[PDB]
């Protein structure tokens, strides 16, 4: 492994939003594929199910559409019509109280989900451990 292995408390039972405290945004996976945030919680594409993999590792995916969330060969997070490598990310606890996700097929290099500021989501060689664009807090839907 390159990456600790912290794991969150949460489990998978129900759908949750994964909001970004970096600038208070849900994450989102619209129709056509593209990735932001939103900060409007009656968005239909914010509702996502996660399921585990292997433990510490998980599919994120839109109830709304059954696209699955996934980090391409660049760092560009897409939404996938089938759940493949570039789906699976490793699900951590970071400061003892968020959750982190990190590309597997890209976790030697720290490719993380990120939010920034402004709602837009963060290539992966520009996130890094430290950033608040990272981290994630899941909340019921």
């Amino acid at each position: 492994h390159h990456h600790h292995f912290n794991l969150p408390p949460g489990n998978y039972k129900k759908p949750k939003l994964l909001y970004c405290s970096n600038g208070g945004h849900f994450l989102r996976i619209l129709p056509d594929g593209t990735v932001d945030g939103t900060r409007d919680r009656s968005d239909q594409h914010i509702q996502l199910q996660l399921s585990a993999e292997s433990v510490g590792e998980v599919y994120i995916k839109s109830t709304e559409t059954g696209q699955y969330l996934a980090m391409d060969t660049d760092g560009l997070l897409y939404g996938s019509q089938t759940p493949n490598e570039e789906a699976l990310f490793l699900e951590r606890l970071e400061e003892n109280h968020y959750n982190t996700y990190i590309s597997k097929k890209h976790a030697e290099k720290n490719w993380f989900v990120g939010l920034k500021k402004n709602g837009s989501c963060k290539r992966g060689p520009r996130t890094h451990y430290g950033q608040k664009a990272i981290l994630f807090l899941p909340l019921p839907v």
